[PDB]
């Protein structure tokens, strides 16, 4: 269905102005005028055409070839002319299971009809003539190398359409602009024409005529735009200027810490003294010069979980000579644009700056499923992976000494560093129109080139999580890379992250571009500064369509509402923003508050502090402990309930005097205390908080 001969249909007589490039599954190479909706009526007159591919016969025999227009045709089989401007009774011997190159040229001057009616026939030794069936025809080998059976070029005999990189798109289209439309089981590739195509919201493609994959990834410019590609490749990466590659990090969902058994004690009969905590993990990005790395950071729940106020050591019965042990549930997350099939990258679990506690490895070539873009492994509908799986007798214990365990308690942070070892690639095969994992093709052979020739943009507009995309961009000092289209910052945002501009205003899902900030590494910053100076522009937001990207730039774009740590994780926001987000209150009572809170805002709140203030202005903190601030919960109707009773002995607030104020403060992640202070103080004293509700008792009820 994606198989057959590849056809180039030209408006001119000499193979110079290609109007349509498309394939035909059978020897019916026609394009009826009804399919020429996206081309000007006057260009719908085709004066020449070239078809190429292979024929493979099901039975050896002598065949005679013929077309609908033998007087206008020259046809070559494996460099031999079989038709030369006249009908031929000549018979050529073809052997079963063998592949023969086919090239056909057609020239007509002043056709009176639009489109082209053209059929390729053959007749066997028994005088049975028919249009060549689909099972006999194959596409040209539009790859960077030949196969054992199929040569990547066509015989030098006759017309050669300029296709320097052999992807199947003519040089001239790649440079001047093209578009793709599907009509009737077929994809038509045609020249971009402003006054027909723009108003259809069709995409204008450009790509390098000298790079088979303009983004230096493993899928050709032609494969991408015609859908001859792994269906799991992200939609944005079907654009020849957007890189298709995996990006993998590890998400830890929860953790369990125990005391490690010892040679010395025979007693294994004891009471459970484990510590189980939920964990929150985010993919990170650091200002580290030239990082091309996968890392994530793990936050261990500091909310009150166990009785008393003991230290972890006390809870577990851990003394200074004992060792502790860690287990966890994790999943792999592909935030990139291409799938992984037969490997999973290796990961270091790290305490502090550089204390590696474990190496996490999956079994090579034994994946239970694909790891697809915007997805997880295992998929969310399945159980996650345990670091020490139940009856895995080969799983190395994750062990900590007493000081490390104490360090974990203090920081309540782990880091997961994941390498870029992603295994083999599923590529399109022009012989059978199938996509299959190619064991001779490895992501390790592709990543460096992608990283080297693209501009990287990292954007958190989607749920405040960091998403990286890479866009093909000129490298002024690399001749080949100068053959690629100019890429503007505006265009990059459109194609890589789906920004649009419905009213001449660049937006991401309703949010104006000005709601996001720009952050550049040193080189990128100097480059853009220089560009702005040349434009005599003082404000980047007003010249996004004039800023050009170059290979190796790094750009980070974040939602301005938030404060960010060094990992570019959102950890706070302005008092103003936080107050506004709680301002609209549904219900209030002695039991709690009922609120409607922005989904992103909630991400940066770690808790709430509830306090009653008497008339002399003295305050009584109801939940007065650093670990008692998680009193909010999200209801299944999406509202947030801040619950006063939770840490008030399950009792509604008692308000002695209706002139007393009930104040509720919000605490952001960056201001959260996760351990007692060194004086041992567990109180909320000194905690930086934001007043978000203050009502006298009688305004409350
Ligand atoms: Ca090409
Ligand atoms: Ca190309």
């Amino acid at each position: 269905s994606s198989q057959g001969l590849l056809g180039y249909y030209f408006s001119d007589l000499n193979f110079q102005a290609p109007m349509v490039v498309t394939s035909s599954t059978t020897g019916d190479l026609s394009i009826p005028s009804s399919e020429l909706e996206n081309i000007p009526s006057e260009n719908q007159y085709f004066q020449s055409a070239i078809w190429s591919g292979f024929i493979k016969v099901k039975k050896s025999d002598e065949y005679t070839f013929a077309t609908s227009a033998d007087n206008h045709v020259t046809m070559w089989v494996d460099d031999q002319e079989v038709i030369n401007k006249a009908s031929n009774s000549n018979k050529i011997r073809l052997e079963k299971g063998r592949l023969y190159q086919i090239k056909i040229q057609y020239q007509r001057e002043n056709p009176t009809e639009k489109g082209l009616d053209f059929k390729l026939y053959w007749t066997d030794s028994q005088n049975k003539k028919e249009v060549i069936s689909s099972d006999n025809l194959q596409l040209p080998e539009l790859k960077q190398k030949s196969s054992n059976s199929r040569k990547k070029r066509s015989t030098s005999a006759g017309p050669t359409v300029p296709d320097r990189d052999n992807d199947g798109i003519p040089d001239s289209l790649e440079v001047e602009g093209y578009t793709v439309d599907v009509k009737n089981k077929r994809t038509f590739l045609s020249p971009w024409i402003s006054n027909i195509h723009e108003k259809k919201g069709l995409t204008k493609y450009k790509s390098s005529p000298e790079k088979w994959s303009t983004a230096s990834d493993p899928y050709s410019d032609f494969e991408k735009v015609t859908g001859r590609i792994d269906k799991n490749v992200s939609p944005e990466a079907r654009h020849p200027l957007v890189a298709a590659y995996p990006i993998v990090h590890v998400d830890m969902e929860n953790i369990i810490l125990s005391k490690n058994e010892d040679q010395s004690t025979q007693n294994t009969d004891s009471q459970t003294r484990t510590i189980s905590k939920n964990t929150s993990t985010s993919r990170t990005h650091t200002s580290e010069p030239g990082s091309n790395s996968n890392s994530s950071t793990v936050a261990i729940d500091h909310c009150l979980s166990l009785a008393g106020e003991r230290t972890w050591a006390e809870t577990m019965g851990l003394n200074t000579a004992d060792t502790a042990r860690l287990n966890a549930n994790i999943r792999y997350v592909n935030t990139g644009t291409a799938p992984i099939y037969n490997v999973l990258p290796t990961t270091s679990l790290v305490l502090g700056k550089n204390q590696t506690l474990a190496t996490i490895k999956a079994k090579e070539n034994q994946l239970s499923q694909i790891l697809a873009p915007n997805n997880y492994y295992p998929s969310k509908n399945l159980a996650p992976i345990a670091l020490n799986a139940q009856d895995d007798f080969s799983s190395t214990p994750i062990t900590m000494n007493y000081n490390q365990f104490l360090e974990l308690e203090k920081t309540k942070q782990l880091r997961l560093d994941t390498d870029q070892v992603y295994g083999n690639i599923a590529t399109y095969n022009f012989e059978n129109g199938r996509v299959r994992v190619d064991t001779g093709s490895n992501w390790s052979e592709v990543l460096p080139q992608i990283q080297e020739t693209t501009a990287r943009i990292i954007f958190n507009g989607k749920d405040l999580n960091l998403v990286e995309r890479r866009i093909a961009a000129v490298n002024p000092s690399d001749p080949l890379e100068t053959t690629k289209p100019d890429m503007t910052l505006k265009e990059a945002l459109k194609i890589a992250f789906g920004f649009n501009e419905p009213n001449g205003n660049l937006q991401y899902q309703g949010k104006d571009i000005t709601e996001f900030d720009f952050n550049f590494d040193q080189q990128t910053s100097q480059n853009i500064k220089n560009q702005l100076a040349e434009l005599n522009a003082t404000n980047i937001y007003t010249v996004l369509d004039k800023i050009k990207l170059n290979a190796k730039m790094n750009i980070l774009i974040r939602d301005k509402r938030f404060h960010y740590d060094r990992n570019n994780i959102a950890v706070g926001a302005d008092e103003s923003v936080v107050k506004e987000a709680h301002r609209e209150v549904i219900n209030s009572s002695t039991e709690g508050l009922l609120l409607n809170i922005d989904k992103d805002i909630r991400k940066i709140l770690s808790g709430y502090i509830v306090e009653i203030e008497d008339t002399e202005g003295l305050k009584e903190v109801i939940n007065d402990r650093y670990d008692m601030l998680c009193i909010s919960s999200l209801r299944q109707d999406g509202k947030t309930f801040i619950d006063f009773k939770k840490y008030n002995d399950k009792l509604p607030l008692y308000i002695s005097n209706p002139n007393y104020k009930v104040n509720v403060y919000a605490v952001t992640k960056e201001n959260t205390i996760i351990n007692p202070s060194e004086n041992g103080d567990t109180s909320t004293n000194g905690i930086k908080k934001i007043l978000i509700f203050s009502k006298k008792g009688y305004e409350i009820g």
